[PDB]
């Protein structure tokens, strides 16, 4: 039936971060894109975890103050979250559903492990209308 | 409790998340504060309220970087200096407590929730895609 790669973003509309970039550099994409999280990759295009503008926020809280002058001085390997879900391109539409109910989105990889696009929670519920509706 | 061929009879306040759980803003706290809120709860972005409890827009982290990203330093200072009425976003997505809850449906596809009020613009709550997809989850299992 519908799988998750029929319906996910393509990794190359996905604005992401590579390993060993600071959280300067990952908080200016994430302002600049707008996004809540983007995925983190290596040169291989391996997913690593997923950066968001309140890891990294949390990330400098100092004794006294937001520190932001740290940002510079932290990699995003320090501050990602690596427990995440993940799917496959062929999976069913509705695992890639049920996994969307408490992810924002889930990464899509291949039989290689490579990055291959994220199934988020817009795509589902626009499917759903369509289905709900007619 | 209700049924899947009750479902579209509801309305958008009956799955809604109710105000006295959602962490919000006045307009005239400052840009430290609403950092702080949106950072302890994890949330994205928050409503701001005025004294009268009247949904006035929504603040969002991202809202506030782009308000202190200066050219070569991020000019915390600003934070205590501006409030939250002059970064926030005014032209919001509402929705009534009594809308249709199709119209709550189609209004999550573009925003990861909606805010909610009642007549007079008076906060009640906001209204998520998960709880659209917990529900529908439900019901098309079954
Ligand atoms: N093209 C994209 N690249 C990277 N992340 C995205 C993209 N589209 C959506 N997202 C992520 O999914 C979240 C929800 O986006 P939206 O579906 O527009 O509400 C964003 O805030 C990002 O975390
Ligand atoms: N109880 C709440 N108070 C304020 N904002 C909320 C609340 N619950 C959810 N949100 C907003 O909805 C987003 C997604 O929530 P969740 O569905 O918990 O991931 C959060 O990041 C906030 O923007
Ligand atoms: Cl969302």
């Amino acid at each position: 039936e519908a799988t998750v790669g029929q319906f996910m973003i393509e990794a190359d509309k996905v604005a992401h971060v590579q390993v060993g970039n600071n959280l300067e550099h990952a908080l200016l994409v994430l302002t600049k894109t707008g996004y809540t999280a983007i995925p983190v990759l290596d040169p291989s295009y391996r997913l690593h975890g997923l950066i968001g503008t309140n890891m990294i926020m949390n990330s400098i809280f100092g004794l006294e103050r937001i520190e932001f002058e740290k940002l510079d001085q932290i990699t995003v390997e320090e501050v990602m979250l690596t427990d995440i879900p993940r799917l496959h391109i062929n999976d069913p539409i509705m695992k890639g559903f049920g996994m969307v109910i408490n992810n924002g989105f889930v990464c899509v990889e291949n039989d290689e492990q490579v990055f291959e696009g994220i199934f988020t929670r817009r795509v589902v519920l626009k499917e759903l209308n369509k289905h709900i509706r007619s």
